[PDB]
This record gives structure tokens, sequence and C-alpha cells, in this order.
């Protein structure tokens, strides 16, 4: 059963999508029930996909990870989302751009996340 | 599906917003999830076309020209703002006045926002 800001990917199509409003029914997509991305589960370097958060003047600046990740078209990080109370701010990202975001927000306490498209779903907190 | 577009299952009220295109059709309860389209439903606009209003460092929206029920059973549970390669959204509650503020830099930028009742609304600056 979906809750609001599960990640699901289709490992068929790759169509992936986040949750806004929960239910009862399960996600399918090509004849299969699509996968909860959860994070930090994948079996990868996490100095380069736990999001690093850096606090700054308005806001916070994030980057994937300690170690920069790469931005190939082949593998990159797609976006960095930043969660604060009941905002989402996500910021989608290109093959040749740098791995990082920054949010202008007024939050104390804020979870970033970030996607792979290789190596999944990544989060960390302040 | 494209990035950004948000589908509805009718049947249990799973919403979900796009994050990587596909060709598959996303699919709950049975059935089709359906494609929830900007400015479609039949409902008062002055309620549910989201106000852009330019403030410093940023925008403040508001849903709408009059503002819009946060009632239990009808109102706007998020707002959105697109701009450039960014997606903000702001989730709202019943109770709460029907705006947001967003600070961010660009001179243009795409608002939206979801009621519970009458579906997906935008408007642009
Ligand atoms: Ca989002
Ligand atoms: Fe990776
Ligand atoms: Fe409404
Ligand atoms: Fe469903
Ligand atoms: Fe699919």
């Amino acid at each position: 059963m979906p809750e609001r800001l599960q990640v699901y990917k289709c490992e068929v199509c790759g169509n992936i999508v986040e949750v806004l409003n929960g239910g009862i029914g399960e996600l399918v997509c090509c004849n299969q029930d699509m996968k909860l991305m959860s994070e930090n589960t994948v079996d990868a370097a996490k100095e380069k996909h736990v999001p690093v958060i850096e606090k700054i003047d308005g806001g916070y600046k994030v980057k994937v990870g300690a170690v920069a990740h790469p931005m190939e078209e082949k593998h990159y990080i797609q976006w960095i989302e930043l969660l604060a109370d009941d905002k989402c701010y996500t910021q989608f990202l290109k093959p040749g751009q740098a791995p990082e975001a920054v949010f202008l927000i007024e939050a104390a306490k804020v979870v970033a996340r970030a996607y792979c498209n290789i190596h999944g779903h990544w989060k960390a907190e302040n």
C-alpha cells in the first residue's frame, strides 16, 4: 500500500513515480508490481551516493556525495530532493552538470534524497 | 507518461507524480490510472486557478483569486511551483490558508494546485 513520498519504479519500462496521495491499491506497470525504491539499500559506494547536507545563508546546499558522483550519460544523479515539514523540493539534473543542488528554505530539520539511475535511491538528514 | 504528469487511481485514490517517463501505462486496481490534466474539470476558476504574486526572492501562490475552501473533505492538497528544472511542492492540510511561498530565482514559473474534489489546476506568469 503506497504512502506519500515513496518512490516506485517499473523495472521493465523505467517509469519512476513519487506518491502524492496514498491508498490501498498496489502500483502496477508493464504487468508487474512497481518496485519500491527504498533508500540506502543498494550495495554501492556510500561516499558517492549518500547526500551531504551543508547549511548555507537562507537554506541548504546538497551534494552527492562526499565524493562527487559521476554525471555521465549512462550514469548520473537524476535529481536531488529536500524534504522539510510539509515541503518537498526537487531539483532535476542532467549529465554534464555538477551533482549538487541549492535550496532556499526555512527549516531547521531536513532530509535530503538523491537518485542514481544505476544505484538507486539514497538519503541523509541533518 | 512524462515527467511532471500527475496520475490518479479513481478506485482507491492513489495519486502519483512522474519523476522519470517511460512507455508503460501506470495501472492501479486493475485499470489505467487517470492522467489529471490541468484546468479540465468543470469548477469555479476564481477558486482553483493559482494566482502568482512576485515577491523579493521568489513567489507567493494563492488558490485562487477567491480563497479556496480548506475543509476536511474539500481542500487544496498541495501547491507546486515549476521553474526551469525545479519542482517545489508545498503540501497543505485542512484549516491552513490555501497559499504557499517559494524562494527561488526564476523569471518564468508555472504554479499548480490540486483540489481533492476538483482536480489539477495551473497558471503561469
Ligand atoms: Ca515532487
Ligand atoms: Fe551511481
Ligand atoms: Fe475545489
Ligand atoms: Fe488503486
Ligand atoms: Fe512499465
